[PDB]
DNA sequence: CCGACGGCGCATCAGC
DNA sequence: GCTGATGCGC
DNA sequence: GTCGG
């Protein structure tokens, strides 16, 4: 909010570079010095102020002098213009529909909300729910509500089997007065790194919401992954509560920390440490930490019995979840 | 001053 | 059907 | 687009 501008135009050309031009790495080059400038305790007076912070080379410097002067971007204002970029931009706000299928789409005239509606059979079936709901995905959820679809994911959880243990993470996690999505961890004691003794153990999990009417949708759905839609029951008389987007990962037991670890994110924050666990000599994914080996082949799984242990590895302070919103 | 650039689950299409 | 590259997401 | 080899 100190630098507001300054990060909502980086923010923009990001989408831009990701959506249009199919560049993912300008993409994420251009949002990391997002966090940077938005951490930034100061409101920057200047590109070469902002220049120093990494992730902030020439051109954006130059781009930061620019807006901090006019108060607009001409790069960002013939963006808007373009009447064929910004109609890719507006079909990838719908999940399912990445910068290519989109890109698809204005190339056989669908290029509106009403020419998605008409052609519903050309969308698949994840892309048609990413529409029906589009509207509602749009609307950040409060806390308030995240807290009253805790219970309802931990309350039905328990009742399918009580060694069951069902983690809020995500922006949750990281203490934020309002949540894009729903985020899920999993874990049961049958499931771990090397022993698997129940086959529906997710299904189990995701039927019963169902079954209480919590999970309306299914987008994707795997033995360890769901992607799906989820909404609160209303009162009488009252207004419906917005259909809502919610991620459910099975991490095995004994891998936890690093599931969790992930599932926290902000993903900022976990392409920041990964890149950084990769230069001290490691890698780390959801499942575990490794070492890169001699030759660069990631060994054997480290040890790990708690989050901090894995900055420890990398040797960074531990950080608390409500400092990883970057 | 030229390129590399975190990691992975599901869905989908292509070649066999 | 199985293997792998590719979209798209978190 | 940035930044390190
Ligand atoms: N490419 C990515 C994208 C996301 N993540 C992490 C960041 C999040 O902690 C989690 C996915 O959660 P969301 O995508 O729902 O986003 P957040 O929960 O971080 O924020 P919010 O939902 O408030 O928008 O996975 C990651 O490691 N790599
Ligand atoms: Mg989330
Ligand atoms: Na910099
Ligand atoms: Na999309």
């Amino acid at each position: 909010t100190l630098n507001g501008g300054i990060t909502d135009m980086l923010t923009e050309l990001a989408n831009f570079e990701k959506n249009v031009s199919q560049a993912i790495h300008k993409y994420n080059a251009y949002r990391k010095a997002a966090s940077v400038i938005a951490k930034y305790p100061h409101k920057i007076k200047s590109g070469a102020e902002a220049k120093k912070l990494p992730g902030v080379g020439t051109k954006i410097a130059e781009k930061i002098d620019e807006f901090l002067a006019t108060g607009k971007l001409r790069k960002l204002e013939k963006i808007r213009q373009d009447d064929t970029s910004s109609s890719i931009n507006f079909l990838t706000r719908v999940s399912g529909i990445g910068p290519s299928a989109a890109r698809k789409f204005v190339d056989e005239g669908i290029k509106t909300l009403e020419d998605l509606r008409k052609n519903e059979d050309k969308l698949n079936h994840h892309q048609r729910i990413g529409l029906k709901y589009f509207g509602d995905f749009e609307k950040r959820i409060p806390r308030e509500e995240m807290l009253q679809m805790q219970d309802i994911v931990l309350n039905e959880v328990k009742k399918v089997d009580s060694e069951y243990i069902a983690t809020v993470c995500g922006s949750f996690r990281r203490g934020a007065e309002s949540s894009g999505d729903m985020d899920v961890l999993l874990t049961h004691p049958s499931f771990t790194s090397e022993s698997t003794k129940q086959p529906k153990l997710l299904h189990q999990v995701v039927e019963q919401l169902q079954k209480v009417h919590f999970i309306t949708d299914t987008l994707s759905k795997g033995e360890t992954k769901f992607m799906g839609v989820c909404q609160l029951p209303s009162k009488n008389d009252e207004k419906e509560y917005p259909h809502r987007r919610i991620d459910i990962r099975l991490i095995p037991k004994d891998q936890y920390y690093c599931g969790v670890l992930y599932f926290t994110g902000s993903d900022i924050f976990n392409k920041n440490m990964r890149a950084h666990a990769l230069e001290k000599g490691f890698t780390i994914n959801e499942y575990t930490i490794r070492p890169l080996g001699v030759t660069g082949v990631a060994g054997e799984p480290l040890p790990v019995d708690s989050e901090k242990d894995i900055f420890d590895y990398i040797q960074w302070k531990y950080r608390e979840p409500k400092d990883r919103s970057e």
